[PDB]
């Protein structure tokens, strides 16, 4: 089972078809379209823009993890690093540091990174340094995610922020110095998952910041979009900025969270 909400549906991203219903180990949700992981192989739906639903040969069997991002898809398989639709600003041409030994990926709106044993490795659009790896998340590193125009990164328990910081975003908070397990990236928010207790900086003009009680303490996972946040706690969905809600369908037995820009997305 799985339930997608949330945003427009300008392009069906959050219609989830019939193969993705079941047996989906992991989704990603893009701008246009959405990814899902089942049995190894790579499934997608919404609007091939840019090519991002053209799925490489590659994709249909012995994937590990998918990212998904404004005109990109990205695959994990074997510990290379597969990405493909648009490279308007690069986010599709892999290094080759980045074709091997890499652990985990994640996708910014037009960047792409991999962490690889222990270093964060990045592509794509650098215009707000989105893409330019600081040197303490050049080792150590253990979680990481892009934003909009920033990236955010775990690293002996501390978070690592760079990119845009307009809104301060940027600007790690001295709770999330140590004790963190997990990070989420926004367009103009960040939060940190440390203990339980989801921290959250920078803009709060919608919210953003504004952390739900209930999500103060016994949180196991968070996910950000671009304009709100998500929280799992106990199989329930807690749901926060730009007035977003969690329908009741995600009120409980959901075992992982995945936020796209607009649409949320539980698997149960």
């Amino acid at each position: 089972s799985v339930v997608a909400w949330g945003g427009n549906n300008d392009w069906g991203e959050a219609t989830v078809p019939a193969e993705a219903q079941s047996g989906v180990d992991a989704i990603a949700g893009g701008y246009f379209h959405g990814l899902a992981l089942k049995g190894g192989k790579v499934l997608g739906w919404g609007a091939n823009l840019n090519g991002q639903l053209t799925m490489p040969a590659a994709t249909q069997s012995g994937v590990d993890a998918i990212a998904a991002g404004n005109y990109h898809s990205l695959a994990l398989k074997d510990g290379e690093v597969i990405a493909w639709g648009g490279n308007e600003d690069g986010q599709t041409t892999v290094p080759a540091e980045a074709r091997s030994g890499v652990d985990a990926i994640a996708a910014g709106a037009w960047a792409s990174y991999a962490l690889k044993d222990g270093k964060v490795i990045a592509w794509g659009d650098d215009s707000d340094g989105q893409t330019t790896v600081p040197a303490e998340a050049q080792s150590g590193v253990t979680a990481l995610d892009g934003g909009v125009y920033t990236a955010l990164a775990v690293k002996n328990g501390g978070v690592i922020a760079w990119g845009d910081n307009y809104f301060g975003q940027t600007t790690v908070p001295a709770e999330a110095q140590s004790g963190v397990d997990d990070v989420a990236g926004g367009i103009f928010h960040s939060l940190a998952l440390k203990d339980g207790k989801v921290i959250a900086w920078g803009d709060n003009r919608y919210k953003q910041t504004t952390v739900p009680t209930e999500a103060l303490s016994g949180v196991s996972a968070i996910a950000s979009g671009e304009w709100y946040s998500l929280a799992l706690k106990n199989g329930k969905v807690i749901a926060w900025g730009s007035s977003r809600t969690a329908p009741s369908s995600v009120q409980s037995g959901v075992s992982s969270i995945e936020a796209g820009p607009n649409a949320a997305y539980a698997l149960k």
